[PDB]
């Protein structure tokens, strides 16, 4: 395309200016603590669910999404603390303990690790994996719900329910037969007979039977303690009001929040018969935890407690502090309703999220990912396919669900590590990096930009602007077609001007093919460093590859800059990326299909 003459000698001015356009980079902080007049980035991924083996569905939506946006932040040399850790209480974990013959602390700690291992793997770059059963969780939350309470936002009422004495504990709908009171069905639901359709409570059940050891069943009442949203709904609005407008929230979250607002928020029970949770600090609530919905998200703040004493600087900090927060749409109403309500009730200048990221589902080929049913490639199993995690990263990333629901599929994958990658993005910088080492004894030749070559310069750093433009608004999967885009680019480049052909004729033959050389390696390192938060292991390589300098590395500017002036010695190259073959891939296809075990 064609540019401007301005565009065209602003982009070369920035090229020629080199290396000290480079801020002498900052030394790295540990806490990571926000710094004022500084952009100061919160980055949360949802938390999962610990005794539960993660899929790519779970991993995409969350952990490697954030985990782009994390790297590409400190990239920006915005002060960024990415967080996330490991939701572990609740019933479901009282029960697989159970299972597993194992109490629930052990479990837990079995499958942290395994969660740990999988993300670790996964090259996911947290500044901090935590735990949400820990004192400070416990301290945090009893902590603010002390504020909702004394602020009048917290209900006490009684609940009827059924209790097995013998099992000793009270009874879910599932676990309860009885007959209908309405037709005399003797196999009535807690929830429902299925004989005349009607829907019941369990407490109306006549003769009514535990599932599990057949005895009677009793209807007891327990205290329960309730969030008062609706006296919430007001300052709620008006945050959403003030922060939703000229956001970077994702169209489904916002429409998910407004059409709970729609309908009107009504007060919801934060109170368990568990012994597996939070303590209650009342009177009566000796054997009551708080309901993972409502202090799983207070999860993040205990966690980045653990990590610094000095959390508060980040989680009741709004004005400094941009918190971003990654989830997959069915997290969305704890992170745009009940936590915001939580915060604003407690008024205890919170950080309340700034942009909520959330993505729709992957699905596995023509379904879902499946446990039971052996279908999908869980998060323990990518390690064991011989592929590599930067090639999961890029084809998950590369598909990445953002408008609409997207699919693995084993044949794309192929398809894209061969097209893409192979015969596009490694094409060029094997080919750049080759021309330099095999005709220049890996040195730079000098560069004398002819019209021609401005103009690629100057169309490099227009994509490159682009490629900020999406990644600042969270467009994860546009940015990356920016960087296919730009290798595309330069292995046009690259063909018309035929280096390794031209170094063979005239000096002034010579003269290009090192011009065109020197450019396209140039090209090659800005590649690496665009491409670190999408695959960090292949950008390391490059690097290595081209001895790219360390402040380099590790900033990316708005402007194509000579980060490889001529001069500079490169190191030993070699072919970045491995074609994928189709007898490998039906293999891997039918393990994981559900055809096999
Ligand atoms: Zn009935
Ligand atoms: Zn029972």
């Amino acid at each position: 395309a064609t540019l401007s003459e301005e565009e065209i000698a602003m982009a070369v001015t920035a090229w020629e200016k080199g290396l000290e356009s480079l801020p002498p980079l900052r030394p790295q902080q540990n806490p990571v603590l926000p710094v004022a007049g500084e952009r100061n980035v919160l980055i949360t991924s949802a938390l999962p669910y610990v005794n539960n083996v993660p899929h790519l569905g779970n991993i995409i939506g969350c952990v490697l999404s954030a985990d782009v946006f994390a790297r590409y932040s400190r990239l920006r040399q915005w002060n960024t603390l990415y967080l996330c850790g490991t939701d572990e209480y609740g019933t479901a974990t009282e029960t697989k303990a159970l299972e597993e013959g194992l109490t629930p602390q052990e479990i837990c700690d079995k499958y942290h690790i395994i969660h740990a291992d999988i993300y670790r793997w996964f090259n996911i770059s947290f500044d901090i994996f935590g735990r949400t059963t820990t004192p400070q969780q416990t301290k945090i939350t009893q902590d603010i719900f002390q504020q909702l309470l004394k602020r009048g936002f917290v209900l006490q009422d009684t609940v009827e329910q059924l209790r097995c004495e013998h099992c000793a504990r009270f009874l879910a709908d599932r676990f309860v037969e009885g007959v209908c009171p309405f037709c005399g069905y003797e196999e009535a639901r807690g929830d429902q007979c299925d004989k005349c359709g009607k829907l019941i409570n369990a407490v109306e059940l006549k003769k009514p039977q535990c599932k599990v050891c057949r005895s009677c069943p009793v209807v007891q009442s327990s205290q329960h303690l309730f969030l008062d949203l609706p006296k919430l709904e007001k300052r709620l609005e008006e945050w959403l009001g003030r922060t939703l407008p000229g956001s970077d929230w994702t169209p489904n979250a916002q429409f998910i929040t407004r059409s709970w607002l729609r309908d009107g928020l009504k007060p919801r029970c934060i109170t368990r018969d568990l012994k597996w949770g939070t303590p209650v600090p009342l009177e009566g609530f000796e054997d009551k935890v708080f309901y993972v919905w409502f202090d799983a998200t207070i999860g993040y703040l205990s966690i980045t407690a653990n990590y610094t004493d000095q959390w508060e600087r980040w989680w009741k900090n709004p004005e400094q502090v941009d918190l971003y927060q990654f989830m997959a749409k069915d997290n969305v109403p704890f992170h745009s309703l009940v936590f915001p309500c939580s915060a604003l009730g407690a008024e205890d200048n919170y950080t309340l999220v700034s942009h909520l990221i959330a993505t729709e589902y992957l699905n596995y080929e023509d379904g879902k990912f499946s446990k039971s049913r052996g279908v999908g490639v869980f998060g323990d199993m990518a390690q064991d396919t011989g592929i590599p995690a930067d090639i999961w990263r890029f084809y998950l990333l590369y598909i990445r669900p953002e408008g609409q629901d997207s699919a693995f599929s084993w044949t794309d994958l192929l398809l894209k590590n061969n097209s893409e990658l192979l015969n596009n993005l490694g094409n060029f910088i094997n080919r750049a990096g080759m021309f330099v080492s095999k005709f220049f004894g890996g040195y730079v030749p000098e560069m004398v930009l002819t019209p021609d070559d401005q103009r690629l310069l100057a169309h490099v750093t227009l994509e490159l602007q682009h490629y900020h433009q999406l990644l600042e608004k969270v467009r994860i999967r546009d940015a990356l077609r920016s960087i296919l885009t730009i290798s595309r680019h330069g292995n046009q480049y690259i063909q018309v001007n035929e280096p390794w052909k031209r170094i063979k004729g005239s000096e002034a033959d010579r003269q290009r093919a090192g011009t065109v050389t020197g450019l396209a390696v140039n090209i090659a390192a800005l590649l690496s460093v665009m491409l670190q938060p999408y695959m960090p292991t292949v950008s390391a390589t490059i690097q290595a590859q081209l001895q790219l300098p360390p402040p380099a590395c590790s900033i990316l500017l708005t402007n194509f800059l000579c980060t490889l002036p001529a001069g500079h010695q490169i190191g030993t190259v070699s072919p970045l990326f491995q074609k994928l073959e189709n007898d490998q891939i039906e293999s891997l296809r039918q393990r994981f299909g559900g055809g096999q075990a």
